[PDB]
């Protein structure tokens, strides 16, 4: 599910970044993080194709659906 992607079916693992923050990346159940950002998961998955500060691009590595999916479960969190 959303959450195995999250995890490990990702590359780079989303985890490896978000679970701890690294340089600062929005973290889970972190309201905070997320609220000033465009919240909307169809926005996200843009940033996230793209890359954001540390964020390399997933354009290609992740697809739209596989992101998606992720972001909804981190933002399912909050
Ligand atoms: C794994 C595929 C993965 C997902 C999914 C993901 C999502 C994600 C979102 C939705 C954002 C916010 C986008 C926005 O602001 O519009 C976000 C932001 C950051 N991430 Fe991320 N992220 C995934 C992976 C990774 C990896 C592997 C790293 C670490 C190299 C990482 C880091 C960050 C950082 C830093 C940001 C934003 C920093 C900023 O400038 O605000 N993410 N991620």
């Amino acid at each position: 599910d959303g959450e195995s992607i999250y995890i490990n079916g990702t590359a780079p693992t989303c985890s490896s970044c978000h679970d701890r923050g690294v340089a600062g990346a929005p973290e889970l159940n972190a309201p905070e993080d997320w609220a000033d950002r465009p919240s909307s998961v169809d926005e996200l998955v843009e940033s996230t194709l793209a890359g954001k500060g540390a964020m390399p691009a997933y354009d290609g590595r992740a697809d739209r659906e596989d992101l998606v999916k992720a972001i909804e479960y981190m933002l399912s969190t909050l």
